């Protein structure tokens, strides 16, 4: 089988669980946003998902509407989402709005509050309605059905909190953290836009349109070496829809409408093999033809090798801790760099040559 | 060459409301009916909130469909029954502790966008595929909760407390201060495919909640109406009103085929069996909820009932309509009166003590 | 380490009939307690013709669809009540007079094609846009003739009369030879979403009659099974059996992931639910899909702990030829409705009913 | 008793074009516009292509719905970003290189059947079943050679060179000859979901490119329209066209029952106007009486025999009407309805180019 | 205990072709059926070009469904008759000039895309709103051009002109070289619908062209497969091959359940319960079902024989216990049990054969009379 041995590796909290909602975006940015605030010296935070997985899909139903449906209404997002979000509506501590509370649970289950908010924000979206209505204020009846909706099912977001022995607003919270969106950057690397350029990755849970800094394939790579190597962790957006993905804690990337089937019916991913090292066109072809597609947000905070020196990264995953290595993933270098979506560290994290090349001060 | 009409007998009636954009006739009239019921008893002039029953029916007609997994069709309708077991079950507040338009800048009815959201809702969980529906500690279903969440987004908060002319009332002991009863009241239809003198639930898609009604040949039927007026009760009338002789300018008549539906002409009488093969047949169908109060004449001696309309008084008798006795026979779905505006006979044949 | 189950007190049915690919066992679970009825009141045995009354009610079902513009489903099953009714209204007639699978060449049903022909001509008048429906001179509706003509077709022409031993009868003067009837038995339920001992129709789609159930507290309702057993009647019992506890061989014990979506026998004691729990269950839908058995006994496993004795109508090729065994907590929680004789009754739960 | 209109101030514009059974008003609007800039800047009188800038911004279009599953809707509809864009992209061809109705024996356009077929083949793509899309040898895809094959099949073939005037051109060296560039042009709108003085992409679906309006508060974007007309420069206004005011009669003016179911002069000579709050405005934009973005250009001021005052506007549908292709819009409506324009930078005010950082 | 096989008589084949991901078994099979016959009449081995067919096919298919406003159905599947229809109106081409997979870097067709986008392009006209379809100045389509296009794109451009073998042809020259006529061959069926030894079309979503085929009782329809084989000539057959005697491992057989039954150890309680895997039904020689014309009737009128398969009879075989079979060349490619070939039983044949083309000298003299065949 496989033998990992770490080389490097930097703090992180612990193993969180997800359960039944598509909020990986969620639990990953803030696997990445406590680390950071470990790194910078704050010490241990559990942020609260929920409070910001309940806000970011209030606007992510005004996105809908706003589009008459093109903005699909789900339940995924992106790393720019909760960086907005810290930044537009606070943080609050795990306690404050804990997952399952509403229907006597302690983990998501999401599968109910979707089939009522997705048919209510079609009916408005993608309806026949001609003029919706509001109050006295101009504020709009359905957002307020909408969110009522999402509070029954994820709970009430508080205007105020003790932590600690003192209060605090979110916002308040949020600023005693020292965070700061422009602290962080998101990168990627593709060929149907400039490198050295920045654009928006064009993908669903995108639909806020935020930014990406484009960089060549290898010091794309050359990003995570230094990030984890200075001491810094990765927030991690990868298709993980391939066979190299397992349940058994390991991504690699080893190198191997029918007639006849419709009228009938070699230890690839179980020991190290070697890799298939892509090119960037390959890297390409599978992002232009749907092979590499949907943005999982994990984090990456080491570097391993196995048993014949090929080299992982370490994923902290929000499955929880059933599994081979207890909610920990080893993914090939191999396999980062074909199946990565996009990436968001410290712009401290950045070679100073890159920095230099982005135009990042 | 029109109508000219006058009126022969007509019982006391409070002013004519608007119903405006919202299938919630049924609520309006039977809310006329039970506000001439109370002027009739002494009680005097009240002026019931539609939008509270409506509110607190719509709540057990989306779980009716959830618990027929769709079967019972979730929409702005209703009937007599549901504002009779309304009365009984949620109680009663005056109009202004919640009036029609508030959450939304008006001050009259339109429940499109509301449909639009909790029709779309109910369909998610009786039509969906969900196994297991939600709960909290209590065992208390948190669909329940948004539906009812967003109803009063739309419709108003419906008060726990209120004070009117003085004294402080809840919905329940509001409704037990004005003395009505919903057994002083019974539902008459006149149809074939069940027996005569017996109850039966009308097989209709605003009936739900499965009310019954008795059954009683057409004469008798008719007998009914006219022994109400006159001896000073009205009639809680629910009628197809999708015909060529129901018109905008006031009259509903049934002429018997040009200046058809626009002067006094010879009517069709119908037959009992005429009557049930436009039931039977989708001719009869669309039950609106109106209130007879009267009787009145045409210039040439035809009758007609003088009935009160909840469209508001933008029309020709400022929202009232006469409609023809022989359009009364043919087109009447069911009727709701007072016990005692049964003739003797017609109480001892239906064991109606 | 299997179960071993021994009879305490059985009383007496008919042969396991088999209702194969249809969804009519509302039909064979109220014939074999009907059956077991007559049996107990001296009348000797009877196979009576479920293809007979499974016509006429799906008949009154279409018409109950069209007079709803589609609120009433139209589909195979149906209820107790339907059977009850059934008899009264349209009569009985015996197996022989109209079996299943004898149009298509068979002698078992199969009712899939019928569903689809059937189906399609009621959503087409019930929800489609005919403004007015086509009747003859007398008023009798064309596409209630349809109807008629297409399930005559698939199953069979019902009987003007017959004979049967010896003698000539009409279906409801077969029937009146039964001396079975309807107001001899009654409905009852558990729940708590109406008051205890009134009545109410249960709110599932086969109970398009809107027939009614008496509504007795949980232990109450239990108490009525074993005094029907004890004093020598059945039970039409209709029941959820979709449960990981209901098992293809013959025992009924009580029992959106991210991370999915990206990878892939013996005695034993039982949960004994409350009130509430089963009410939980009925409301969130875990509790639904009634289906209709017939219970005829009470056994012990070897452990001791209590079953009640199934008879089912899916032919005799399974592990006790037909027959189930479900235990207390298993029927305690998972039941919907029963049916029973009155006198099958205890006494002072009749009167808190108000059952003369 | 009608409207008698008085120009107080017009600048150049080309002639009326017909964009026909299209909705290509965008591309129209635009490259009146632009005309009108070359015009301005001494270039003289062009007559650009609408169709070979329609074409190449309908296959990124499609290619933005494939890449988010469909989430970008594929329709006839564009900005004037996609104007700018493809200029700086793809270039610039004279009208005669790629003429409306060519390919279906027609002189103006009917997109109907295009549009038919090419909705279908990229809804067959973006929201079907196919987990993995074909490809060449050299990773192109096959789906987009067929959409561009259809295309042009419709539309005609992009040229690669042409001769104009004499000289032999691509569609980028015209472009360059022209001397315009995107970078000269800015977007400006007026709304309060997002900060006065800030950039941001409106969310109509047209704006699929997500290109950045700067935001102003009401009364200095209408300075804006002013101080453009009055310095010599014109406006690509994008505006909502769907209200009883604005006419068939060339005049943009301000403006589920149970019983329907069973059962003035105010847009023909001049009224009193409502003269609209930032707060009006946004509801109109929130609760959906302002949506459908229709292009066209501002290119004058005008009184009526009262002394109200409208804007000028160069409309599409040709010259069949009663100003010619003309239509005139009260300052009252254009305030209310407009969604967004686009103006060279130096029209704008100074103070208000300061406040938006514009050097 | 399983099948061994002994060729009792065989003719000439080429090589087995793989359709891969395309119903495109009906072009496949014909030009298996062709190149036997070239090589029957002397004209060598030839490897023609299926993807050209299914070209030009698809292309009528697709006028089709649009006059029709949509009932004839758009889809891969085809007849022989599009073949013999093909090869007069649009000529031949050789494989190395059009070949499957080329444009999207393969060397096998996957034709899945192409369908998603022709299906909803040809739907989108012939079943949509457009009242009135486009032209230009010639008043040539410019939907079929469309269409025209998009295939090009997926399965390749056409030759007008190529050399084969140090000669220039174009197709319809190829074609004239090689000597094959349609009107040399026929299309034969054994159904009760319609009067024995008259034409009809087989009433079937693949013949939308409504090609004829003469129609025989079933004795005599089998005996023209034999007839065919034992004097040198093969056999283009289509069959329902959605059985559970149809095999991945090379037999299409028609066992009698119940007397299957009666030969084992098994009572018939037994029996119903045992694993499909211990049956034995289709992996070794068992009696065979030998269907009646009314039970073969039955199976057409009731959907239980529907889905033609198109393949080529080129011989007979027999069993260890001395049961036919019928040899075929099958166009899965060779990576199975026979090397893509299968033995279907004479029973089978017998009750799942929905037509057959042969050339008109495989006929027996009798029946070639009896239909009228000069
Ligand atoms: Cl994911
Ligand atoms: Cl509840
Ligand atoms: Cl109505
Ligand atoms: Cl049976
Ligand atoms: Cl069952
Ligand atoms: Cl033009
Ligand atoms: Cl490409
Ligand atoms: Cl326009
Ligand atoms: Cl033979
Ligand atoms: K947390
Ligand atoms: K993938
Ligand atoms: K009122
Ligand atoms: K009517
Ligand atoms: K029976
Ligand atoms: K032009
Ligand atoms: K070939
Ligand atoms: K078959
Ligand atoms: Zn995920
Ligand atoms: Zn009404
Ligand atoms: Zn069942
Ligand atoms: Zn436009
Ligand atoms: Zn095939």
């Amino acid at each position: 089988g496989f033998v990992f041995t770490t080389v490097k590796e930097n703090p992180i909290t612990s193993v969180k669980n997800q359960n039944r909602a598509g909020t990986c975006w969620c639990y990953s940015s803030y696997s990445f946003l406590e680390s950071e605030l470990l790194r910078m010296g704050k010490g241990e935070y559990d942020l609260s998902e929920m409070f910001t997985v309940y806000n970011t899909y209030l606007d992510r139903a005004d996105a809908a509407v706003r589009t008459h449906g093109d903005v699909s209404f789900s339940q995924g997002g992106s790393f720019y989402d909760a960086l907005y979000g810290m930044e537009t509506f606070g943080l609050v501590p795990e306690e404050e709005m804990r997952p399952g509370m509403m229907y006597a649970d302690t983990l998501s289950n999401h599968t109910e509050l979707s089939a009522l908010t997705d048919a209510m924000v079609a009916a408005i979206a993608k309806g026949k309605l001609r003029k919706l209505q509001s109050d006295e204020n101009n504020a709009m009846l359905w957002k307020k059905a909408v969110a009522a909706v999402h509070q029954i099912y994820l709970g009430v977001p508080p205007e105020k909190f003790t932590y600690k022995g003192k209060e605090y607003t979110p916002k308040s919270f949020f600023e005693s953290t020292g965070l700061k969106a422009s602290d962080y950057v998101s990168l990627t690397s593709y060929t149907h836009h400039p490198f050295y350029t920045q654009f928006p990755l064009e993908i669903q849970d995108n639909w806020r349109h935020g930014m990406s800094y484009n960089l060549p394939l290898d010091e794309f790579m050359e990003v995570f070496d230094n990030a984890i190597n200075t001491g810094y962790t990765i927030a991690w957006g990868s298709d993980v829809s391939e066979s190299g993905f397992t349940r058994d804690g390991v991504a690699v990337m080893p190198d191997d409408g029918s007639d006849m089937a419709h009228w009938l019916k070699k230890k690839l991913n179980t020991k190290p093999q070697p890799q298939k090292w892509c090119t960037q066109a390959e890297r390409q072809l599978a992002y232009d033809n749907y092979e590499t597609t949907d943005d999982h947000g994990m984090q990456i905070y080491g570097i391993a090798k196995d048993q014949e020196g090929n080299e992982y990264y370490m994923v902290k995953n929000s499955w929880g801790t059933n599994s081979k290595y207890n909610g920990i993933w080893y993914a090939s270098k191999a396999f980062v760099r074909y199946k990565t979506m996009n990436i968001v560290v410290h712009k401290d994290a950045l070679p100073k040559a890159i920095k230099a090349k982005l135009g990042i001060k």
